[PDB]
């Protein structure tokens, strides 16, 4: 690449050579020439176009044969023409090795006019929000006419992602509230299942790496014929541009062509312990051996058994059943599918009838029950804003703040997928034995809007774990790290002012050692209060050392910065034990809430038609973590601007965080099961619904 330079010097060395022997011998043929030749590669700055150079270098290499071969048999030593005919026999091996792989330049240039579109259509769209739900429908409405419009594959994948990455950089942008979770549903969706897409462009790409390998293995050693090589350029020439069309066809199988899909069949961490009870070694140390941090008894006294109630409260909820009785329905759809596999005549004398009747009767008995047993018949008003208003849909899937929860957002993404076209698969229901697939379109709006209540009751329930989480997790020089972090970039930029040197950088290579505590001076964000004093008495040490090297060494400018650097170096208690035990009345109305719930829709899930189950669960959902949250941040009010009485804050004060540590293990034991039955409920659900629709078709 840069060898260009070196190429241009060889024959500039070449060149004065020759035009040193010719200088001075009268033939009129080759010192001028020669000189232009020269000159025209001396002129020749170009580099991106390889055989602009490279054509120079071809013109030069005509002139200099002419003077070599032609004339100046005692000045002419004819051998820089075999030399530049190497460096072009090695500049048409760098051709075949750009000829290895050359999709990437066209790609690149597709994909720098797609993001550049879409780059002025999220400008829009955020010029909107830079310089309400009714302008959510209509972006929603306007982003499903841009998933249509730039209908670019390849550059769809790169939308996709370009869609995760404008909410991402406008996710910390205050000028929206829920456009994150609007554009989380989005990318969601649009990443249900576009692996199809991917592998038909590898095929694609597949294809064309069988065609550039002919038309490269095509491409043999020459070797020779250097007024005549460009027979076998001017081939390689025509069999890019013929395979650029091969390939621009190959590519032109659309992202809207590759906008449909099939379904055939589909298929589908109950409990989580962990005590966190030893996991602070002076608490631990505690419960291993203060009158200050255990003056009076709060009722609670018994922490051994509380730990083993944790255990078996992750144990005992084990008490998905929707989803067992949609996985049931899944195998006998299978089965029914299976019943008129046989013959024309031989079936349909008695087994075909036989099964067409279970066929009609499954599809009668689904809308029946459908209307009787939960996601009921009889309303389709929210079928106008579900299985209708796609695009106002599609942004009324309230997305939580983000495993399981994933798995359960992959299964709603291709779900949401099939009940788009289910939806348009209103009115086949004649043949299943006619208006009844609208009204199953309907159905499965009312299934998907029973789904979505659950899905931000699960982002309210997830919204309240994750307040006791940071309750749980909110366990001196915090933020005086600051002009610390600063003279870390100082002491990079000065060991890098030590890389500047043109002997004595070794010591700021030390320097750069210390340095390291620089390093150190951002690194851990008991013992370590020991080795933030160290830190500090290592920046005492060298804002001293910083002296003496900008002493020792002349170091003028670096003295200015030691300079700047050195200039730059700079009762409640019975209350809050009542308090705590009105904090532990809080968390026990959340436990209570959450557990009586999950009881509810766990032992009496079987009274429940879809309903109360779900009704427990979304009772569950309201669990009353915001009181015991509302409780604990007064304790936490209480006790910041309160006084250290060390005989009762800083162990007790973990301990505090700890022991919310172990409510939301349980917690989150019972929201793991909760979690799994629900995506399992949701899966099993779409399952189920992929082979009612092929009831629907067949």
């Amino acid at each position: 690449p840069s060898k260009a330079i070196e190429v241009r010097d060889l024959i500039k060395i070449v060149e004065s050579r020759a035009i040193s022997l010719i200088k001075n011998w009268p033939e009129n043929f080759v010192l001028r020439g020669l000189k232009d030749a020269i000159d025209a590669i001396l002129n020749l700055s170009p580099f991106s176009p390889i055989a602009e150079y490279l054509s120079k270098l071809e013109r030069v290499f005509h002139l200099l044969s002419e003077w070599e071969k032609l004339a100046s048999r005692e000045y002419s030593l004819a051998n820089e023409m075999d030399l530049i005919k190497k460096k072009i026999i090695d500049w048409r091996k760098f051709e075949l090795s750009n000829w290895n792989n050359l999709l990437k330049l066209e790609e690149y240039k597709l994909s720098e006019r797609v993001y550049p579109r879409l780059y002025s259509i999220l400008q829009f769209i955020i010029l909107k929000p830079f310089f309400f739900t009714k302008q959510n429908l209509c972006e929603s409405a306007s982003i499903i006419v841009q998933f249509i419009t730039d209908l670019t594959v390849g550059e769809f994948q790169l939308c996709l992602k370009c869609l995760l990455s404008f909410s991402q950089h406008a996710a910390s942008l205050r000028i929206c509230h829920g456009i994150d979770a609007m554009l989380l549903n989005i990318y969601h969706y649009f990443e249900q299942f576009l692996s199809k897409v991917s592998e038909a462009i590898h095929t694609q790409k597949q294809s064309l790496e069988n065609s550039i390998k002919e038309r490269i293995l095509l491409m043999s050693w020459k070797d020779t014929n250097v007024y005549a090589l460009k027979e076998s350029a001017k081939k390689s020439h025509a069999e890019l541009f013929k395979v650029l069309h091969r390939y621009r066809e190959v590519l032109r199988q659309p992202v809207s062509s590759y906008l449909s899909q099939k379904h055939d069949w589909d298929s589908l961490e109950n409990n989580s312990a962990m005590w966190v009870a030893k996991k602070v070694n002076l608490s631990p140390s505690y419960i291993e051996k203060t009158e200050i941090m255990k003056l009076v008894p709060v009722r609670f006294s018994n922490t051994p058994t509380t730990l083993r109630l944790m255990w078996t409260l992750f144990a005992n909820v084990e008490k998905s059943t929707f989803t067992n009785m949609v996985s049931n329905l899944i195998t006998d759809a299978r089965e029914l599918m299976k019943l008129t596999p046989e013959t024309i005549n031989d079936d349909n004398l008695s087994e075909i009838k036989h099964l067409k009747s279970r066929k009609h009767l499954l599809l009668t008995e689904t809308f029946k029950t459908l209307k009787a047993f939960g996601l009921q018949y009889r309303v389709k008003a929210g079928i106008e804003e579900n299985l209708s208003n796609l695009r106002n849909l599609l942004a009324v899937i309230p997305t939580f703040p983000v495993l399981s929860i994933e798995k359960v957002d992959r299964s709603l993404m291709k779900s949401l997928d099939f009940i788009p076209k289910f939806q348009t698969l209103a009115g086949h229901q004649h043949n299943d034995l006619v208006p009844e697939v609208q009204k199953g379109v309907g159905l499965f709006n009312s299934m998907l809007s029973l789904q979505l209540g659950e899905r931000a009751q699960l982002v309210e329930f997830t919204n309240e774990l994750l307040a006791l989480k940071n309750v749980y997790s909110e366990v001196y020089d915090h933020d005086f790290e600051n002009r610390a972090q600063a003279v870390s970039m100082l002491c990079q930029i000065y060991a890098i002012v030590i890389q500047k040197h043109s002997s004595f950088q070794s010591i700021g290579h030390e320097l750069s050692r210390f340095a390291d505590l620089l390093s150190n001076k951002l690194f851990p964000s008991a013992d370590k209060v020991s080795s933030i004093r160290d830190q500090q008495k290592g920046i005492n040490d060298l804002i001293e050392y910083c002296r003496k090297k900008r002493t020792e060494l002349p170091e003028l400018s670096y003295c200015f910065k030691h300079l700047v650097s050195l200039q730059s170096l700079k009762d409640e208690f019975l209350n809050l034990m009542n308090f705590v035990l009105n904090l532990f009345d809080s968390l026990l109305s959340s436990i209570e809430t959450a557990t009586k719930n999950m009881r509810t829709f766990k032992e009496l899930a079987e009274t429940s038609s879809f309903i109360e189950m779900s009704s427990c669960f979304s009772k569950v959902l309201r669990a009353f973590n915001l009181k015991f949250q509302s409780m604990k941040l007064s304790s936490l009010k209480e006790k910041l601007r309160s006084s250290s009485v060390d005989k009762m804050s800083c162990q007790l004060l973990m301990l505090f965080l700890p022991v919310c540590e172990q409510f939301i293990n349980l917690a989150e034991s019972v929201l793991d099961y909760f979690i799994n039955v629900h995506n399992s409920n949701l899966d099993s659900l779409s399952k189920i619904s992929t082979l009612f629709f092929m009831v629907a078709n067949n």
